[PDB]
């Protein structure tokens, strides 16, 4: 409401060998057929060059790159024992997708099941 305009810049890559290289040094979020950032698929190499070039991508990542330096209470605070062995399974006295998280002990997991950790996640999926 006090203003009409903004500034440009540009730091984006640019050709094949930009989103190729950009790809490999992030294969943790990005991939030649998928964008984890934007939660797309990249059904082939021309959208694939398209997406990683764009300037809603890059929006993306930059909002991303900012929300990814902390998080918020979890019931996990401490830990020493547990009542199974279970250390690669998708229980839900191990993990939660709704949040997309992991706990020590099934413990945890139903204290995180019933307490605000789970519920602010419900709103964020929600909305
Ligand atoms: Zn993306
Ligand atoms: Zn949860």
């Amino acid at each position: 409401a006090d203003e009409f305009g903004n500034g440009d810049a540009l730091d984006l890559p640019v050709g094949k060998d930009a989103v190729n290289s950009l790809i490999r040094e992030n294969s943790h979020i990005f991939s030649d057929t998928q964008c984890k950032v934007c939660s797309a698929v990249l059904i082939s190499e021309s959208q694939k060059l398209a997406h990683y070039q764009s300037r809603k991508h890059a929006n993306k990542v930059r909002r991303y790159m900012a929300i990814n330096q902390g998080e918020d209470s979890v019931p996990a605070k401490k830990f020493k024992a547990a009542p199974a062995e279970i250390s690669d399974g998708e229980d839900r006295s191990k993990c939660c997708p709704v949040c997309n998280m992991t706990f020590s002990s099934p413990v945890v997991a139903e204290s995180h099941y019933i307490g605000k950790t789970h519920i602010k996640n419900l709103r964020l999926r929600e909305q």
